Formats: structure tokens, C-alpha cells, sequence
């Protein structure tokens, strides 16, 4: 199945997942497509914050759902 | 079975693939020997632009194939 | 599970994990959500470092276990 | 199973791997241990430079084994 993942600019990433990805892999291929690394990502869904270890359908996230993506910073 | 990544000199990158090896996992083998990571890699096929997500199979890509190889640069 | 691995200021990093993992397998989620490369880090549970080729359940680590990481340094 | 890598110097690496992995998983757990990523890495057995496609029993390569590792330059 096909998510997508934007920026807040509306920029848009494709990305082709199994329901049983963790958000983790999403990152991980997040940066296959631009090089931005896992820990510097963090992903919303309905204006949740997702974590790194749960799948996406413990989010009910499901195909051609939208992801937002911002950076983490250090500190 | 074996393909081959070519880049525009004809420079030559020999691979050991599976049908099934998603584009991704080229990326990541071409990345394995050349350290051009995998957001920073085009790859074409027979004039087609190539997916992450899907596999060899999907494209009917055989043995002996030729892929060509062109940068992604930013924006 | 979850675990948490515990940096020396006691700042906590906390991991969803199996008792299947290995040691490198925490390492690479450790870099996954702090950037820190596995060749940089040492894993520490009750006063025992631990090896990259070992699982958690190797070493009787279970639920809500707290690991220490330290820093490795070239030479 | 184990084997052993050394430099040129003979200063060594001890990896756990199986007959079933490839050169190129050998590879990722040196960069694992020490941070040389993959394409910097050329492994040596009997007079061998090691295809990162085959695996540890494609060379024969047993027990106690021991692979040498030499830099790749840029060309």
C-alpha cells in the first residue's frame, strides 16, 4: 500500500508500506527517498506524534493516508 | 541472477539480485559498493524511471539487464 | 517490550525490543533515535559489557531492564 | 560460528556469523564494529578478493576462519 508523507511547506513523499510497518521502517525509507536520517524525523497523524516502535495500523493508518513530517532538533 | 548498473560513461557496477529485490534494495547494493546513498540514486530501465518500492519482476527485468544510473539532485 | 538504555547523565532512551534482538540490533535503534552509530556505542547491563553478536534473551534481559551506554573512542 | 578479521597490521575483529551470510553482511557488522562503511571494505580469503553476493560457504570459508581486510580507494 501507498502513503504519502508531507512537508509543512506541502512538499510530498511517496512511500509504499505494509500495514505492519513500523513507523521506523517509514523513516528509515524517508530517507532512502532523501536522505533525512530516522532520528532527526518525527511523524504526525491526526496530531499525533508517532512512535518509533508501533505499527501503522495500531494508528489505523491506511492507504493514501497522509503522514506530516517535522525535524527533530537537539536538546 | 546477475544485472548490471551502468552510468553514463559506461561505467559498469555488477549486481546479484533476486526478482523479487525491491529497486530499493538495488539502491542499497549499489550504495554497498560505491557509497552513493540511495536518495541521491536515479535508476532506468529501458527509458522507464524506477520505483523504490517495486520489484525486478514488476519491470520484467532478466538476467544480464542493463540499468542506468543518474544522480537525484535536491529541489 | 520495552527497555531503556541510559546515558551516564541519566538521560533515558527508551526502545521497543524483543528478547530476540541482538545487542547490534539495539544499537542500530539507538542510532535510529539519537544519530549515534553503532561503532560508537557500548551497551552495559549490571556491570557487563555486551556483545554486538548476542541476543537480549542471552543475557536475561527482560522488561523495563535498564542498559548503560557508554562511548567508544578510537585506539 | 565465528571468524576472525584482521588488518594488515594484524590487529583484529572478531565476528559471529553463519555459512549462510553473504560478504556483504560480514561487511555491515565490521561497519557495525568500527564505522568503514561496506564500499571502503575489500575482504581477502586464500588469495581471494570476497564478492559481496556470496556467501561465507561459496568460499568454503569455515570455522575459525580468518579474512583480511584491505581499503578501496577511490578510481
Amino acid at each position: 500500500m501507498q502513503i504519502f508523507v508531507k512537508t509543512l511547506t506541502g512538499k510530498t513523499i511517496t512511500l509504499e508500506v505494509e500495514p505492519s510497518d513500523t513507523i521506523e521502517n517509514v523513516k528509515a525509507k524517508i530517507q532512502d527517498k532523501e536522505g533525512i536520517p530516522p532520528d532527526q524525523q518525527r511523524l504526525i497523524f491526526a496530531g499525533k506524534q508517532l512512535e518509533d516502535g508501533r505499527t501503522l495500523s495500531d494508528y489505523n493508518i491506511q492507504k493514501e493516508s497522509t503522514l506530516h513530517l517535522v525535524l527533530r532538533l537537539r536538546g
